[PDB]
């Protein structure tokens, strides 16, 4: 599973620093914000099987049917890397598998960062999750559609801010994702929910805010901070974007510092 999901390692230190990239995008987001590190600790960044610059035949249907097995892999790796202290940094997908992983392992994790995190992608009762069984179907109905066309719509959501460059790269990556496999991922992320068994989080988290996420509402920004216990502080940066590792890497560098270790 170590070339599979081709697995890399950067800089050197007794502080073993680890980067998840999360949906469409994948490690190569990081480097935009990688170097600023680099110097410090010692960067792990893997690329989930979903993603496209990774061999589609280690995707089975039949297995990532939801969100464990990609939180095994994730495990998976770290043991063949044999690791007991380090720093996770996930991103939207990638963060939920954080979390579940998080207590699996509450042992393998030190400070639990989040970046545009999300439980439930769908709105409960006494839950605001942005997205309702319309809101989806919507988009799962263009997706399977005209991918070509509705990667050419999104990119310039997620992104949002004026970042012809940071907005472009999010579709090579959205590209070589095969479509059923994008297709798929999708679905089971809409179809995964992690509410409860957040309290049960002891590593001390921390939540990413940005000014106005297209995939996860506000609120929820506090939801969060509310089910967690573990010393679990939410900040914010001052920029706009859903993934700021390459919207603004700038500021989410240097406020990423603030936290890890």
């Amino acid at each position: 599973i170590l070339e599979a999901l081709n697995v890399r390692v950067v800089g050197t230190g007794d502080r073993i620093l680890f980067l998840a990239h999360g949906f469409g995008t994948d490690q190569s987001a990081w480097h935009l914000i990688l170097p600023y590190f680099t110097q410090n600790y010692r960067v792990v960044l893997y690329d989930l099987v979903c993603a496209g610059s990774v061999n589609p035949d280690y995707f089975d249907f039949n297995r990532y049917t939801t969100l464990d097995p990609y939180v095994d892999d994730l495990l998976n790796i770290v043991d063949s890397l044999g690791i007991q202290n380090c720093a996770y940094v996930g991103h939207s997908v990638s963060a939920m598998i954080g979390i579940i992983a998080s207590i699996r392992r509450p042992e393998l994790f030190s400070k639990l960062i989040l970046i545009g995190f999300s439980p439930r992608f769908l709105n409960d009762e006494d839950y605001h999750g942005g997205f309702e069984e319309g809101e989806i179907e919507k988009v799962f109905s263009a997706m399977e559609a005209n991918y070509e066309a509705w990667v050419h719509g999104f990119a310039p959501l997620a992104v949002g801010a004026d970042v012809p460059a940071a907005v472009r790269e999010f579709s090579r990556t959205l590209f070589n994702m095969r479509p059923d496999i994008s297709l798929f991922v999708s679905r089971t992320v809409f179809n995964s929910d992690l509410r409860g068994v957040l309290g049960l989080v002891r590593v001390p988290t921390c939540v990413i805010q940005t000014a106005k996420d297209v995939s996860v509402p506000a609120s929820v920004a506090e939801y969060l901070r509310s089910h967690l216990g573990g010393d679990t502080t939410v900040e914010t940066l001052k920029t706009e974007g859903h993934l700021p590792q390459l919207s603004a890497p700038a500021q989410l560098a240097q406020f990423l510092r603030r936290a890890l270790p």
